[PDB]
């Protein structure tokens, strides 16, 4: 399935790993020191590299760093092999560029869970690299907005262990936007909304987290959704089961902050690369989920996502907010200047909008001239403030119209609203936002107006 | 992962199957008789149906037939459960519409191999049905050529057991185009060519068939190729392994003609559904393997396939033939009549070409006006005859030009060639055919001319 380069200074650890891997029909090469590994990686371009941190002369951290310095090998996932008490090693491993970790003595189930995961990721890395090897001509100048970190990202934690769920949220909260669900039926709804990753407790007390995963896998809206399962390290059949059922990778308890950070980045990056490929690239009807001109989301895609979000909010829990933006006198711009100038303005606006709103929000080409931002887990009072932030960035700087040679002042009107309890509807939320835009032009344009229920 | 409906009259066989399936986190419903099963299938629309052939009043064959009479349930894969000596059952099962089979007493590994396979197929069945639920508007009027049977199709048999390989080829030769390789290294090359399915002996003597399968899975050209493995049923570890490495489904030895025919249909049909979905649908550069106007293959796509075909032919074994077609006075048609009339001519010709040549051949839009057909396993003497067949169908009938309101005579000139020996190349092959087309015009067009290596 893949070509693996194993690196360790002890010729015995290398043979044991080599034997285990080729018994599962991987193609394995070896290196007993750093310089050898770097030369072989550049020559062979392996799919992944298993790298021991402890080596005399040049250690694994140095090798890992050097693999990222070389533009030829940068793209190859590196797994570091650490000792039992490997906190220091994992922290240093992260800053030296490692993709994930494995602990000695090596657990076979972890070993293969890890290789399969990064192998799957390597497929999409290679595919994306092929695309980029075509442009030069317009390096997709026909598209913009395009986030490909593993960072930001809405992470749904499905766990009835309050204490642990809350710790996992706090760990992921610096680099991500976590959300907790303890009811599995409520989680099913959230999960069909804009979620980048699900983390499920496979050892929960009140629901079967594997039965929940299988459910995600049997419905269109959640079938491609990445899933990490938290598992008890003493229950081996259960770990095997989870991987057979389509869990992407597993996190042993107690949950290690550095392992957590790493597996999460992996899965979110895999998803984003995958999505980026699905889109871009050419055109189509009902298929289609982005706007060609701006590179924002469709209305089609947005209403799908907004359906789940509002449904979740009506069963208690956090509200959703909606912004309806209209560019002031936009039709008058299409007349007195060209439609080509009009495109330039639409693209520039889309860029500033998406820049100043979270990756987990949903900025959309709602219509020809109107834009919408759906914001999960956001109250009206916060959404007003966000709208003012967007309003300032567009009004605070002139747009570059005629292919570099002219400046153009632009302002927007924004209407704002948030969900409100058991009766509320997507239709009703956007109607309130629509009233808000209408009143913002009644006050004299270039303003923000909130509309609440009731 | 999926919703399964199990049907059998003995409330105990049903409970045992139900228990096994829900233990793997499938969603299982049951029916104890025919009328119940039909009502439940229509109401629930399960992903697959497991159906016992023996029931009083209304047997499984009748149920199966009735499931295919209903336009609501037609699309659902049905697996028939037969007795030990089930030849009569399997033959009747095929003519009543079954997708595959399982033998009592039920083997758990077969059971799940069969469910996972048809589940994966059901994903693509549902995807295709969603597309078709959009048109009415132009039911892809912008696409023509589209084979979606499980029939025809080039099947590569990778096996060093002469007698068994040759017997499988005979069973497949009625409905398919089989090819035998006994050398795995030669088969690796063959498999990168235009192949719809590989069948590998997992119990071979001179090579490891699982190592061969693994190698297919680790290269872009062969990664997506359906594989069936022939297995000794007494060796369980080996069957399980094959499934882990990526074998799509397995075939018990000695090989049963009806089981063989069924799994082969599944795999080839799944592949074609998938390929049709990747194409059609919108547009793109280097990505894109079909011509938009005609729906034939790209030149890019063709040259890829041709390379593997010629590489294989230079290492011994059967030759490859190439037709180069040139529509006579085509630029003159573009002048006196419109480019819209030319498009209509290019579509008609494409349709007639594709219809009168095998599905395992590669008809292509080679340039703006010129066309190429590559033919695997075809000697020069046969290519000449095939070129004449095409030439007749195009000149034997007038084309319909102006949206039905004007008819038009059209002829073609064809150059024909075939590989020869160790030295040969794609470059040389096409060059030789190109001289054929040159000479065919020098005779006065509407002709065929072959060019032999030397
Ligand atoms: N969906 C969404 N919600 C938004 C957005 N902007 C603000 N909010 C919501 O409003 C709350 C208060 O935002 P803040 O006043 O800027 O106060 C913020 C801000 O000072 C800081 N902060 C958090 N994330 C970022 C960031 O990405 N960039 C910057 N510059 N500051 C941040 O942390 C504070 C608290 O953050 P939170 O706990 O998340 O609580 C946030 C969040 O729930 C947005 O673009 N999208
Ligand atoms: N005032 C305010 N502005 C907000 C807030 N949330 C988002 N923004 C604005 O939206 C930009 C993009 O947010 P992002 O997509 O989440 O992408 C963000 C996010 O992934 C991450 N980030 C930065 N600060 C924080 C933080 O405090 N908490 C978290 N979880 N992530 C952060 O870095 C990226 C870049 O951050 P920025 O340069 O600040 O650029 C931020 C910021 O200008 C907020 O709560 N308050
Ligand atoms: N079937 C059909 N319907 C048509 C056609 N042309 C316009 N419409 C419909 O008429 C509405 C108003 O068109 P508009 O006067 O150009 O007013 C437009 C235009 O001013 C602007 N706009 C839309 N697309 C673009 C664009 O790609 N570039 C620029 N610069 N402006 C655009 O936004 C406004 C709203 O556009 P829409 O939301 O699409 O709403 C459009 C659309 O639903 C057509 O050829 N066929
Ligand atoms: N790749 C390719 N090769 C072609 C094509 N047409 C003919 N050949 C090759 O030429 C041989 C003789 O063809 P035949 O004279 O029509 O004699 C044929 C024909 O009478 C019959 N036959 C086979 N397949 C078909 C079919 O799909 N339709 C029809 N009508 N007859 C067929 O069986 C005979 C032997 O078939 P083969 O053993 O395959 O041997 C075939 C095949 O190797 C083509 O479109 N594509
Ligand atoms: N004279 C001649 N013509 C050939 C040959 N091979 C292909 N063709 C022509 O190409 C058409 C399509 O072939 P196909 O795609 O393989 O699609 C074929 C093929 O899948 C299958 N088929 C028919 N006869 C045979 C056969 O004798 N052997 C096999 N393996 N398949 C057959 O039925 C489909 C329809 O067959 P047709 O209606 O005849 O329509 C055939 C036939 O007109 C050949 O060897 N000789
Ligand atoms: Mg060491
Ligand atoms: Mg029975
Ligand atoms: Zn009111």
């Amino acid at each position: 399935s893949a070509r693996i380069l194993v690196v360790d200074d002890i010729e015995a650890n290398v043979r044991l790993l080599e034997a285990k891997l080729t018994a599962e029909y991987y193609e394995v090469s070896t290196a007993m020191d750093g310089p050898t590994a770097l030369a072989m990686a550049a020559r062979d371009l392996p799919d992944i590299i298993l790298l021991d941190v402890m080596m005399p002369g040049m250690d694994g951290f140095t090798v890992c760093r050097k693999l990222k310095d070389d533009p030829t090998t940068r793209h190859i996932p590196v797994v570091l092999i650490t000792a039992l008490d490997g906190r220091g090693d994992r922290i240093q491993g992260l800053e030296s560029g490692a993709s994930d970790f494995l602990t000695k003595p090596i657990d076979d189930v972890m070993l293969f869970a890890r290789v399969r995961s990064l192998t799957r990721f390597k497929l999409v890395i290679d595919e994306l690299r092929q695309r980029e090897a075509s442009g030069r001509r317009m390096g997709v100048i026909a598209g913009a907005a395009a986030r490909l970190d593993g960072l930001g990202g809405r992470v749904l934690i499905v766990d009835d262990n309050e204490r642990q769920a809350q710790r996992v949220a706090a760990e992921l909260g610096v680099e991500h936007r976590p959300v907790i669900e303890s009811d599995p039926e409520k989680a099913k709804i959230s999960a069909g909304g804009p979620v980048d990753l699900v983390i499920v407790n496979a050892a929960a007390k009140n629901f079967d987290g594997l039965r929940f995963t299988a459910a995600l896998r049997s419905e269109e809206r959640t079938r491609q959704l990445p899933v990490l399962a938290m598992v008890d390290p003493d229950d081996r059949g259960r770990m095997v089961k989870a991987l057979e059922i389509g869990v992407n990778d597993i996190l042993s308890r107690p949950i290690d902050p550095q392992e957590l950070s790493a597996r999460v980045k992996t899965q979110i990056q895999r998803k984003r690369y995958t999505d980026y490929l699905r889109n871009n690239l050419d055109h189509s009807l009902e298929l289609a989920v982005t706007d060609q001109l701006t590179g924002l989301h469709n209305r089609r895609y947005m209403t799908g996502q907004l359906d789940s979000l509002v449904k979740r909010a009506t069963l208690g829990g956090d509200p959703v907010s909606a912004l309806l933006i209209d560019i002031d006198f936009f039709k008058k711009i299409n007349d007195t200047f060209g439609h080509d100038i009009g495109d330039e303005v639409l693209r520039e606006f889309a860029l500033r909008l998406a820049s100043n709103v979270r990756a987990i929000d949903l900025p959309c080409r709602y219509g020809g001239e109107e834009f919408v931002v759906i914001m999960p887990d956001t109250a009206l009072a916060d959404a007003l403030r966000i709208a003012e932030r967007i309003r300032m960035h567009v009004s605070g700087s002139p747009f570059t119209v005629a292919h570099g040679r002219e400046m153009l002042n632009v302002t927007i009107s924004i209407g704002v609203s948030a969900t409100a309890g058991e009766g509320d509807t997507p239709e009703a939320l956007l109607k309130r936002a629509d009233e808000g835009v209408y009143q913002a032009k009644a006050s004299g344009r270039n303003a923000v107006v909130g509309k609440a229920a009731h």
